DNA sequence: GATAACAATGAGCTCATTGTTATC
DNA sequence: GATAACAATGAGCTCATTGTTATC
């Protein structure tokens, strides 16, 4: 055959050729494991062949590109598959049945369902031909038992309750994180680990087609939606059979890889931070990160503090995002850079590796996500660690302010930048009672002005002025256009012979085109005004899928940012009441405990209370006796009054008495101003407390963008 | 020319050729840097070109290496540079000079001095044109004043003392860490970043030739030598200057390099290890690191507070090596693995990533490495934070433990692996006052036998019997061998029909070859005694470049073992005086601080001494009157006695006075206890506490590998 | 004579999924 | 009907230096 990574099996295309398998190992872990497992079995009836990235998806794809791809070919021609040949069994294959050895992870589900697309696609009659696809199934989780699902392991794990002390407990999240004994294992009982799709009725060929049809993206909205929606109704798939069928799998596999896709992709509406973002937002406060570190010990502090399933370098793309602040970027970044974090030359992708980018919180990533708020946020629990939020609150929706765009399955998002200054106006108008004032997006650094085509459809035009001397000098470029992207257009389109020359004089920061054209060619544009409309001085900006994830979780669309800002102001009144609640109790037991330590004080320095050689039981009972409060038998008295007798002997002395008489006092009255004081009162002085820094922020950027 | 990567200059090869410049970039940091810099200037007269890695080394190659080297060519193309040719001007080049822009650190050196030795090889006389060959020199440190070099930072920093809290630094370490402002500033300031290498004498070909030359690897030798033993006649290279000499450049920053690579390869003679190991096992004894962590994280967590200046990949190799524990491999590991960390299959290069292999701190590393002695080591100082030790102290020399090969400049060496049994004993003998067995090298799980041939020139041989069917079955490799290299091995000598078949049973950990050859063949292999000779089970094992670094940090040699069993029994003994001096006077101070607790207790409690309403000043004065040692004007005060009024009020009371009462009396035994043991009881013990757990050690990796 | 094995260093390059919207 | 771009993910692979010492 020739194919560079392919282990064909001995007896592949004799008399034994529907005895063989093919294994379409994922990478170079499964390979690994391969070696040492098809050993301990007939190894010359096995063949391998490991898949680069994600296979092809060859309903949408054209001819040419389908033709134009090594691995669809690859395997074609191992298997003896022909695209116009119709083949009704296995007679003409070089093999009786392709299993897929992937890992067992939602990009594995993604990775099979693609798989079994190709083969249904292409040819149909293979899929009904019992025991033709196959899956190799292996743990995740062990308990040496062996769970091949994260829900069994927790559901194992809540039934035994106490009972996992005793046990000990391996991960084997990757595929590669297996070894040779694992190999070993699995391929002596192979019937465990080999499940053969099904074809029972006609639904299994629909649901493939739904999964992997350009046409059908609106049921994959429904087919999400309604995932989403069910109340346990999820059907989690099961691994003790072995007869997977393809709707089943489909419905119970491949959805739980397009609900983390969506999940991935599409942003929160309260804090508009994806799961990654935010997670590296949580760290970085965890930290108290205010000294720059490498991007490369934030990416490995957050994988091991935050639970971060993936690799380093889609953390390093997260973190670099999340610092930039070019035009067309992030406009109140919540990450400080030190280092070429990318420039608006090639949109953000001409930035230093991890080694060389060295990032911090910015002064302004706590007076949007305030340090109280933390206190009424509910936390994810990862495998028992403590990790992100389901969701931060900031002061302002910062899913408008930074603007997003993401691509999930069945549903994908594109958010644009609205000034934060507008939208604290907003929200202050909503605070008093008033009405939303109309927002268009807002990009800051951008000279240019942007105008409302549609509803939902803006139009950000770069300025240039036609010099008065057959030139024309471009100043500022459409949002979204690069300075290396619009020289390539010009270089093109000087090609066709449009503009005699032109020169650059373009900052990383700045751009500054100067074009000569034949004097015809302008004055025919100037007087037809189409000047900028040949030039690509006008880009759209779409604000008509802003689809993002409510408090509920579930995705849904708003119709533009007013939709978006009021929903937030809802959820922001009902957490600033639990904000101020939540400091009231604090406020009255701290109170209550200083209370009850001055007392102790006064009643030890003035005698009526002894300590001095007195026996623990007999002092913690008096202590009882005399109502003091406990604020965590002899293990509950002990840590009770582990306040009033784990006080140093230090606040025994006339100053250390008076200082901790006026912290009681200043307790109390703090405890009355806050009862005077209501969420909205709350959310006022933080807004204002907020605004004055977003605008000296934009006076020091820009200033520093003028210098 | 149609070079990938080569930005060539629009005046090159006309004119205005002499007055062009070629860059020789270091990759695409610099090409980064350049993009931005080069505007600045005459972008017409200047070139630029990245280079991949090391260049080659052209004094050694062969014919067929130089050309069949696209680095070289393409450079040489570039430049109109021909081997035939001999060039005595810029008259017939492209270019009238050529400059290397490389970081500002050890390799940048190297690349520097790999061009520069190009050059003058191939054509001597054009090194002898003034301005022909230049560097671009840049800052590593700012404090917006630039520093070039880390010991002007650190020596401004010494200077300014003080001063420097109002000055805020950057570290410009990498070259990739500058950006496009950068780029303008140096490019507008060519003159201060543009050094021109001037030949002067014929000392500059002799020292050319001397770094990078096949034969004068004793002279590299004497240089690293006698750059190490000089008393501050080190004469660190300034840049205040552009005319650096070509022998100055080569012993001023050349030496550096070697220094370095020296460092970085040749291991402590004390601990055993290497600079970047003693970072990873210093960090992990930070962490207290007991349970598995990801690799790539322990590899962050040791960037992060060890400083290490390498890259990750680097450092997940480093862990990785120290954890493998295959045959051939550590005898000990300091370093638990959990995952594939490599086998004896491909000689440890078949690991997993580090983002699927766990690791921890094994059982018997702080049996090794004592806690006690943390405290007794010195410690670096990397930029003001706390680094690792200069080196570990280890209970048995675990250089000879553990074995090493690697290779500086210089100096390179390969220590075999030795019994940690047989060194314990020996450790004994010499603490007893016997003299030292020899020692020959020992490998766990090697079951062929290792007999010395010549002084440090071991033989290792693997078993293999000729089975009484024709047939001969190999059930060990010497130490060094691979088994897949060993199929490699059979199946060449198979194709040139030496052996008829062989089958193979390996295992990931024990080897079982089953080979027939013809029965003529084998006949006359029995009666040669060629058998092990003729199938490659005999290998070398060599220890005769037994080179390490002393305690004085000097790069030694040693004739054998005993060398260095002698020489770290001298300074471990000198080690465990300091511990135990160290440990003397903590238990004192110990005692002196609770005998004055227990006396403050007892003062407080019988009403002698009184601090219920007591004026601070008045209480610590009424103190100082008693004659209480303090234990760190108002603040010494408060310090002083924050050990006596910080005891919570818990102190007070019967049974807490009884145990501290009991406390002081077990510090005062304790000590008393320590007081009658010297240096080599404290060593015994700890040899005797070491020696069954390596036995046990031992037995359970032996019952693993048989199970 | 010239390779070959050994370990500590070093970074860019590769392309498919998924949905919207506009050109083409 | 066929491309383009947008972002979150995913891993192998390429080869030089430096010194020793055996075998080709
Ligand atoms: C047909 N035209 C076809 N079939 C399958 N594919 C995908 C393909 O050829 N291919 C996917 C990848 C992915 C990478 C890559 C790039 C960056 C990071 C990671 C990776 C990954 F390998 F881990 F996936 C590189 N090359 C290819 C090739 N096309
Ligand atoms: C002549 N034959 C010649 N001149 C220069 N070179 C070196 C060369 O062609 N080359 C070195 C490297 C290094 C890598 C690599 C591999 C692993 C990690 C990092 C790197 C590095 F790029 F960062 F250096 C890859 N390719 C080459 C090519 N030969």
């Amino acid at each position: 055959l020739g194919i560079p990574k392919l282990d064909d099996a001995n007896e592949a295309g004799g008399k034994y050729s529907h005895r063989c398998t093919l294994i379409l190992t994922e990478g170079d872990s499964a390979k690994a494991l391969c070696t040492a497992g098809l050993a301990v079995k007939d190894r010359d009836y096995f063949g391998v062949f490991p898949l680069r990235g994600k296979p092809l998806n060859v309903r949408d794809a054209t001819l040419k590109k389908v033709m134009a791809c090594a691995e669809f070919q690859a395997v074609s021609k191992i298997m003896g598959l022909d695209i116009r040949q119709k083949y009704s069994g296995v007679e003409r294959l070089r093999y009786g049945h392709l299993m897929i050895m992937s890992d067992q992870d939602h990009d594995g589900s993604h990775i099979k369902g693609l798989i079994i697309n190709m083969i249904h696609h292409y040819w149909p009659d293979l899929i009904k031909t019992p025991g033709f696809l196959q899956q190799f199934i292996t743990p995740i989780v062990k308990a040496r038992i062996s769970f091949f699902s994260m829900p069994d392991y927790f559901e194992w794990k809540n039934a035994i309750g106490d009972g996992i002390r005793n046990y000990e407990i391996r991960y084997y999240k990757g595929l590669g994180t297996s070894g040779a004994k694992e190999g070993r294992e699995y391929f002596e009982n192979i019937d465990r680990h080999r499940l053969d799709f099904v074809h029972e009725d006609a639904t299994d060929d629909a649901r493939i087609v739904m999964a992997f049809a350009k046409d059908k993206v609106e049921e994959r909205k429904h087919w999400i939606t309604q995932f989403k929606a069910n109340t346990n109704v999820n059907e989690s798939m099961n691994y003790n059979v072995r007869t997977v069928r393809y709707s089943e799998f489909v419905d119970k596999e491949l959805i739980l890889f397009s609900v983390a896709d969506c999940e991935r992709s599409i942003p929160s509406v309260i804090d508009g931070l994806k799961p990654g973002q935010r997670k590296i937002i949580f760290s970085s406060f965890k930290r108290r990160l205010t000294r720059s570190i490498k991007v490369v010990q934030l990416a490995g502090y957050v994988s091991e503090h935050a639970a971060y399933h993936h690799g380093e370098q889609s953390l390093v793309q997260t973190i670099v995002g999340l610092a930039q602040n070019f035009v067309g970027s992030n406009n109140v970044p919540l990450l400080q850079q030190d280092g070429q974090f990318g420039t608006r030359l090639q949109g953000g992708k001409d930035h230093a590796a991890g080694r060389y980018i060295f990032t911090r919180l910015t002064n302004i990533a706590r007076y949007i996500y305030h340090p109280s708020d933390d206190f009424v946020v509910d936390y994810k629990d990862d495998d028992g660690l403590s990790v992100e939020p389901f969701y931060y609150v900031p002061v302002i929706p910062m899913v408008l302010v930074n603007g997003t765009s993401g691509i999930g399955t069945g549903f994908a998002t594109n958010i644009p930048n609205y000034s934060p200054l507008e939208v604290i106006d907003n929200l202050m108008r909503l605070l008093r009672g008033e009405e939303v004032q109309p927002m268009k997006p807002w990009y800051f650094g951008f000279a240019g002005t942007i105008e409302e085509k549609e509803k939902g459809k803006f139009v950000s035009t770069g300025c240039a002025n036609v010099r008065p001397d057959g030139v024309v000098q471009i100043t500022e470029l459409p949002i979204g256009t690069w300075t290396q992207g619009y020289k390539k257009f010009l270089e093109e389109l000087r090609e066709k012979e449009v503009v005699v020359q032109y020169r650059e004089h373009n900052t990383d920061v700045t751009v500054d085109f100067e074009v000569f054209l034949h004097p015809e060619v302008l004055h025919h544009w100037v007087a037809q005004g189409c000047v900028e409309e040949r030039l690509q001085l006008r880009e759209y900006i779409h604000a008509t899928n802003i689809i993002a994830f409510d408090r509920e979780g579930q995705i849904t669309k708003y119709r533009d940012a007013e939709a978006v800002l009021k929903e937030f102001y809802l959820v922001r009144l009902e957490y600033y009441a639990k904000r101020r609640d939540f400091l009231i109790g604090d406020l009255r037991s701290v109170a209550s405990k200083l209370e009850n330590m001055v007392r102790f004080v006064t009643e030890v320095v003035d005698g009526r209370l002894i300590v001095t050689r007195r026996r623990k039981k007999e002092l913690l009972e008096e202590l009882r006796q005399r109502g003091y409060a406990p604020f965590p038998e002899m293990r509950r008295a002990a840590r009770d009054y582990d306040y009033l007798l784990g006080m140093r002997l230090w606040n025994l002395t006339a100053e250390m008495i008076a200082r901790l008489q006026s912290q009681l006092q200043k307790a109390r009255d703090e405890l009355a101003a806050l009862e005077k004081r209501t969420p909205k009162d709350l959310w006022a002085e933080d807004l204002n407390q907020l605004r004055p820094r977003i605008e000296n922020l934009f006076e020091e950027r820009a200033k520093e963008i003028a210098s």
